[PDB]
């Protein structure tokens, strides 16, 4: 999580996308959805981004509607955006132990305990937190299993940024679960 403000220039594909739903949360606007391969992925834009300005103009107290309507009336050629970095969430580093074990048990991607003795335990993760991302990778809509499975082929540092349960189901409520397993852009960043 990067200490505040970025300018980034988008660029609409040929189909007219951008490859983002935006939410209205506590009179800001942030990133619901990132697709892959959009121009969002390939800008950096990610999940629980704050969006301050489009085009130089403050989302302030902005609706949902009225933020991706104005994204369609946008001149394709250049959209900026002012961004704040994942705002509502923290990364927090641990060392998997000679078993293999950061420390804890997750559900539908919420942590739901903290193993005693553990890098995880050490490190003051909570629970009823959600798992935003694994080293910069986005696992939001992955099953337990194939985020088991990122954290088991994982190094023996894991990078974990996660978002209090709370803020998390205010964000992700009106988007059907298949479409955060299938659409949220899962990949790696691309250099």
């Amino acid at each position: 999580i990067k200490q505040g403000i970025r300018e980034v220039i988008l660029c609409k594909d040929q189909d007219g996308k951008i490859g983002l739903r935006l939410k209205s949360i506590d009179n800001g606007i942030f990133v619901q959805l990132v697709q892959a391969n959009s121009p969002a992925s390939l800008v950096g834009l990610r999940f629980g981004d704050q969006v301050l300005q489009i085009n130089g103009e403050n989302c302030a107290g902005w609706s949902s509607d009225k933020a991706h309507k104005v994204l369609k009336q946008a001149f394709g050629e250049k959209i900026t955006m002012t961004i704040r970095d994942r705002p509502f969430e923290r990364t927090i580093t641990m060392h998997k132990d000679s078993t293999g074990h950061v420390g804890f048990i997750f559900k539908n991607g919420k942590i739901t305990s903290i193993v005693k003795d553990s890098s995880a335990a050490r490190n003051g993760l909570l629970t009823e937190h959600n798992i935003c991302e694994i080293n910069g990778q986005n696992v939001i809509g992955l099953k337990d299993s194939q985020i088991a499975d990122i954290l088991s082929t994982s190094g023996t540092v894991v990078t974990i940024t996660i978002m209090p349960a709370f803020i998390f189901e205010h964000i992700i409520k009106r988007m059907a679960p298949s479409i955060m397993k299938s659409l949220m852009d899962h990949t790696i960043p691309e250099v």
